């Protein structure tokens, strides 16, 4: 049966599903490693142990616990993104969308959702892996990794909170594809990572640990990179945090190991509740538990890993969204609402640029605001609205992005660069939060395809274009068919800097993205915080 | 006779002087102060002793000892800068023009030529008051003053060399005018100073020190202000400069009335040629001997004068040209040239803005660079041309003067702010220098209305609405007679452009560059 599989560990069994006036193979909730609780909360991840009879695999697995969010209850653009399962410890588990008939060994990505670290669901209506893989004829899958405290608790020295095990998680699922995609019909020799926000910061923090680069050949990143400024935090950082959620639950402080045995008793969302409490400053686009440099996943800095090309060398597609920051100003700056045009004070703009680059100094908010503001019309609540906007986006997402390929290509064999700036016809988001963090992804899963989520045909078109850029990098290395008549995404290189728009309009090639501010918030103002 | 006039000092005879087919009276070489030779060498002016007899007040006098310029020899753009009369230092003369027949109590305007305090003269081409005194009626005075380290070497303590006696020539010469000017036709009470570049910032000066305002009534500043980065220092770097110039000339230096009579020995060229060497810095826009902030003729900071309104208050006329910087930066960076469109590499754009603002760190240096560079094609030759342009520009003049004028603002009693962006028809230099440094003058002293100078009607026009416009404040405090200039205030921060097109006004003058170099920059030095 097409539907039944020998895997290493056991067998098991999957569902027929209908897909665009088909039918894909999907295989849902398959384990990949024992259910890291009890005791073994906070510890690297351990293999799943073999199993006799076969595992119903025919319906996605339970979420991990994470804070969700209750911004707008009911509002689908939100809770669009909250776990559509029961949330459990026991949550490490990964889903595959094969193509029926069955490939022979053809093309596989593995999808790693984002959402800061702190949240995050491989089972979101938006991660159905169905249309890609049937419309591409990869073999789709999608895992998952613990998140917030449970991945990442960083008390460096100690064995039972070591920290990065949420990465651990994803890696053992890689391994787990590559020792058993096969049986599955992919081949474990062309397996394309890809993630969009703590997802792309992912995908890249595997392209550099050592310990992680032989699970896959290819990478793709969205709207993320692995040097973003939340992504990672220092050893001392990370276990002044560990330390700082122990104080918050009255825990005993003397040892790493009573501190950790304290917070083993803990119920989950009592973590979950003081979780934003650890942070150093009132902010927005920072997440308490990410990755450490522990010099053990990462052997060294990102930036000396990045400088030396300690890394692995391969081909990269990546790319940004227009406004990656406006979704976090709608949740954590005053003056903006998502029942509004949130036109921006002059107040609230010096507020805003506060909350948004929180470890800059007077002399550092001075240079940030001297940057985005236009002072012949400094009342104007658009521009400051717009500016903010840019701000968030440019030192979060955008800037980090441009380094990261900026550096990966002086190394690597081959990089893409994209802007996605299209406005879906049908967003559920007020008009001024624009091409938002998180919406290109609706589009590289296909979602445009099912007539009944009213897309325009354009939109059908673009959809189709970017999944087939997407799966034909993946199974080549390069977005674009040989000998096509169509327009062609050039390669990114250090010394032409080109990348492409992606949008309903035909495709046009630009130069140096956003290297002004780029240039700004990677040289300059590192700079200025040095000299202090 | 209308040539012969009873000064409180003494007798004076000027003469008769055609001008645009009529005649008006001048008074030239007329001595205001002892000359400053000998032991008066870097000592404080002394008045002019009375004479007995006529004072023959025909020609003009000898301009000040001074670097003379030979970086184009021959060429007019230059040279018509240059002393065109004997260089001695005996030189503080001032000179008068007065219209015919002579009026009664009129509008007086004292001129101060610039040049960075180490150069000018009152006899340049130029400045040929005739025009203006005659088109307007107004009783026009250039006055002279001591520069280089004549005028200013400063040796913060000692009575030889006290530092800003230049400044006090000036001064002396404005009591002269007070004192005399009313035996001219002209009213004492009625006095505005104007002047430009190290004249506009000295006009500043006068406007701050106490002992000089009661001396004038109203003040013009064109492209100079007080707080100029290069119009004064310490008294300390004013006596490291003073030292150094002592060991340059191989001076006794342990004291410093040893050092000063020294100095006192030397004659004037020698201490000429080693001028430029006391600079701390190489660069561009910076000048040897100049103002001291010495808590005399300064009593505090020129800052914490200005933000305690310790000053003047009055009406003030200013303003700026286009292009400010060009003038220097064909003089001593690289990659400019007379003779070619002088695009300029990412290279010689680095050097240059290190040659442009010497005291900045590499952080600054960075700050200057990022604002002032387009990413997206940084080879760009004119974008780097024009660019390090606008630095040099905004720096040293545009952005110093717009924080003049608004801390100014806040206390005067009226302020008119104008940008200069005409070029002349008829300019010698290249086209890539655009408005330069300078060149506002010929048009504030009409000589676009001499035919045989070559400029166009409009030109004519525009310089006869200037020279209106000049007047009409001085005589009334406001530029406009009964288009209009409009006032400059905190809140709006209009200005008008000053060219052959009609009027037109705008707001917030350079806002953008200034706040990075008036407030960022400036925070971002002492921070780091
Ligand atoms: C494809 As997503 C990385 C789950 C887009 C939204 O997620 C952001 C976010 C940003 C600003 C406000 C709220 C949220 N949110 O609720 O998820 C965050 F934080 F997860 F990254
Ligand atoms: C006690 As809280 C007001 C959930 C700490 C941070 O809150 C952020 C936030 C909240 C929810 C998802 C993402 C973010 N963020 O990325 O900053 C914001 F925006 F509300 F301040
Ligand atoms: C009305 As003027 C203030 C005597 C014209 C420019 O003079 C500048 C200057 C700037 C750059 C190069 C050369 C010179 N120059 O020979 O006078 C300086 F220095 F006098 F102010
Ligand atoms: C030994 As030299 C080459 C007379 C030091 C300064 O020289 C300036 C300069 C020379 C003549 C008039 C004005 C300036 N200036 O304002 O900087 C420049 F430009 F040549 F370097
Ligand atoms: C027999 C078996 O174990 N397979 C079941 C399948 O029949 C059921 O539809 C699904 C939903 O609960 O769970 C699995
Ligand atoms: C764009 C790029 O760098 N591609 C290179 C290619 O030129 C080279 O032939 C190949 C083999 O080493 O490695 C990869
Ligand atoms: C009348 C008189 O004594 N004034 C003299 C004038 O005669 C002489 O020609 C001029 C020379 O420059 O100097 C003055
Ligand atoms: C522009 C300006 O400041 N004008 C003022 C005027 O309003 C005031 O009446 C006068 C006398 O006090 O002083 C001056
Ligand atoms: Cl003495």
């Amino acid at each position: 049966s097409e539907l039944l599989v020998n895997t290493k560990s056991g067998k098991v069994m999957g569902t027929r599903v209908p897909v665009l006036s088909s039918h894909i193979s999907a295989f849902l909730g398959i384990p990949f490693a024992e259910p890291p609780v009890g005791n073994m909360r906070f510890r690297r991840p351990e293999p799943k142990k073999p199993w006799s009879g076969v595992w119903n695999a025919s319906t996605y697995p339970n979420n991990c616990q994470q804070y969700v969010d209750e911004q707008f209850p009911g509002f689908s653009g939100s809770e669009m993104w909250n776990p559509n399962r029961e949330m459990s410890e026991d949550c490490l588990y990964l889903n595959i969308w094969v193509p029926s008939p069955r490939p022979k060994s053809t093309t596989v990505m593995v999808w790693i959702y984002g959402g800061g670290f702190y949240s995050g669901s491989s089972t979101l209506d938006v991660y159905n892996g169905k249309y890609l893989a049937y419309t591409e004829e990869v073999v789709l899958v999608s895992l998952s990794y613990r998140v917030g405290a449970f991945g990442f608790l960083a008390l460096h020295g100690s064995q039972e909170a070591p920290g990065n095990v949420g990465l651990l998680d994803q890696r053992m699922a890689l391994q787990w594809v590559h020792d058993n995609i096969q049986f599955f019909g992919g081949d474990p020799k062309t397996v394309t990572i890809f993630g969009e926000s703590a997802g792309g910061a992912s995908v890249g923090m595997h392209i550099l640990s050592p310990g992680s680069r032989d699970l896959f050949r290819r990478a793709i990143l969205q709207s993320g990179s692995p040097n973003c400024p939340w992504a990672s935090v220092s050893v001392a950082e990370g276990r002044r945090r560990a330390v700082e959620l122990g104080r918050n639950l009255n825990c005993n402080l003397n040892s790493d190991e009573e501190l950790i045995h304290c917070l083993r008793e803990k119920k989950p969302q009592e973590l979950i509740d003081v979780e934003w409490n650890v942070l150093p400053f009132d902010s927005i686009f920072r997440f308490s538990f990410v990755p450490v440099i522990d010099g053990e996943f990462f052997p060294t800095s990102l930036e000396s890993m990045l400088n030396s090309g300690n890394f692995k060398k391969t081909q990269i597609l990546l790319g940004v969204n227009k406004d990656e920051g406006s979704f976090f100003l709608l949740y954590g700056a005053p003056g903006f609402s998502k029942d509004s045009e949130s036109k921006i004070s002059r107040e609230d703009f010096m507020s805003g640029v506060k909350l948004s680059v929180p470890h800059a100094n007077d002399l550092g908010l001075d240079a940030v605001t001297l940057q985005y503001t236009d002072w012949m019309d400094d009342n104007n609540g658009i521009k400051n609205r717009d500016g903010l906007d840019d701000i968030v986006g440019d030192h979060n997402v955008i800037c980090p992005l441009m380094h990261f390929v900026n550096k990966y290509t002086k190394f690597g064999n081959g990089t893409y660069l994209y802007f996605f700036n299209h406005r879906a016809s049908n967003l559920v988001w007020p008009e001024w939060m624009g091409v938002i963090h998180g919406y290109e992804i609706e589009f590289v899963f296909g979602l445009p395809l099912v007539k009944e989520l009213n897309y325009t045909a354009e939109e059908e078109a673009l959809s189709r274009r970017i999944m087939h850029y997407w799966a034909t990098f993946a199974k080549t290395g390069n977005p674009n068919e040989p000998h096509s008549q169509e327009s062609k995404w050039p390669l990114f290189t250090t010394k032409e800097q080109k990348f492409i728009d992606l949008n309903t309009e035909p495709m046009k090639v630009h130069q140096r993205l956003r290297v002004q501010m780029c240039v700004f918030w990677n040289q300059f103002l590192p700079k200025l915080l040095n000299a202090t």
